[PDB]
């Protein structure tokens, strides 16, 4: 659209559950549009890997999640770090504002149920399950897909 | 830049070696922008896992390599195709043009030997190695890196 949902270098980051094996959403706030991997493992060894990873593809201002312990390992540390990553969200005592937020960790884990028997596994399943969201648009003067929009915001190079 | 290198779908895939473990180099033609996975093997079932992956997150019309062998699995067939992905190069009988291009498989491999004692390992390394480059940015009337001219060509809604 243009000024955009929230900031241009925000991401949410949500270790995930099904099937035993732990999807791992990251999700780009302000276009909704995310990445997956699939660890067999919660570690802070992998959730670096992935910010990295993502760190190297997409300008990361800042990183936030629902579960904190996970930002807590120096592997983890270490790796927001070697990259100029940060926490981040807002609330201090000031002036009128106001807001409300939201989790694709369903959209996602919905269009799994869907695909999985089109899908060899999970992962070929988040994969594919991902591919169509960030693929799917939806009408809006602007009938974009997250996919379509990330790209923009960052494009126009994007604020802070 | 504007009207750039070649088309904006197009993609050089390309197993690669090092330490025992493959490295392998997603690269963005027309903008330099590359991606990389450690694959442990190099497997048809393991490149469609990232053509996919890459293809939920890119436009990706077509893809191309030096190894051709390697598009030729039922699991890479099947995935260039639940995809939509193509492969793509252009010689046929026709009018003056003409070229010559690259492999940043180099670069890549460069700035890794570099890194590693940073590094943990092959993977922290080829991720922070990629990492710095797509960051990388040459003067250029368009003093931009890699990961800044992907972005703008897609951005622009870029052509086939």
């Amino acid at each position: 659209h243009g000024q955009v949902d929230c900031s241009p270098g925000i991401w949410q980051l949500d270790c995930t559950h099904l099937e035993g094996k732990v999807i791992l959403v990251a999700v780009h706030v302000a276009s909704g549009y995310i990445e997956a991997e699939v660890i067999p493992a919660e570690t802070g060894q992998e959730t670096a890997y992935f910010l990295l990873k993502l760190a190297g593809r997409w300008p990361v201002k800042t990183v936030h999640t629902d579960n904190g312990s996970n930002f807590t390992s120096t592997t983890v540390k270490a790796a927001c770090w070697w990259a100029g990553i940060k926490q981040e969200f807002g609330i201090p005592y000031n002036p009128q504002s106001q807001g409300v937020i939201e989790s694709m960790n369903k959209e996602l884990k919905k269009i799994i149920g869907q695909v999985r028997d089109q899908a060899e596994h999970l992962k070929t399943a988040v994969q594919m399950a991902v591919f169509i969201h960030n693929h799917k648009r939806k009408g809006g003067i602007g009938g974009y897909s997250a996919g379509e929009r990330i790209v923009d915001i960052i494009a126009t190079d994007i604020q802070t």
